[PDB]
């Protein structure tokens, strides 16, 4: 099966579908993303840089914002984002 | 776009993509259901009954479990499920 799902075309995060190790390369939307941390199954990782204060877009919706600068390929979770739904 | 997304074929929840009113009839992945509470954009609702203790399945993964019996078309959130990812 797929290692990740990118739920919606506008999303700047994808969800890991397996426990993915730091340094793993993923092919998403005709580009490559390299994980910068371990990302547990079900957790988000960044498809692009998400600057501090910038929206996390998931399901095509702004679901929250970054609490600090997040780099493409980093683990996105409670530590570095706030969810606003 | 749609008013909801069922992300994976195994999921027993869908994600509202707009603020859906109590009463709305939903059709997805050949499945129908009628909403029993308002469901805010970005929030989950049950596609089928989910018994107390039973997994919430989202992204094709077990992401958590029900704290109480959940009826098809109910709002699924912190009040009636726990997330274990």
């Amino acid at each position: 099966g797929m290692q990740y799902i990118k739920i919606h075309a506008l999303d700047n995060v994808a969800v890991a579908l397996a426990d993915l190790a730091e340094g793993t390369e993923v092919s998403v939307d005709n580009q490559t993303v390299t994980l910068r941390q371990d990302v547990a199954r079900g957790h988000k990782f960044a498809l692009t840089d998400i600057a501090k204060g910038a929206n996390v877009i998931k399901y095509g919706l702004p679901i929250g914002y970054a609490l600090a600068d997040i780099a493409a390929g980093e683990h996105v979770h409670a530590h570095n984002t706030r969810t606003n739904l």
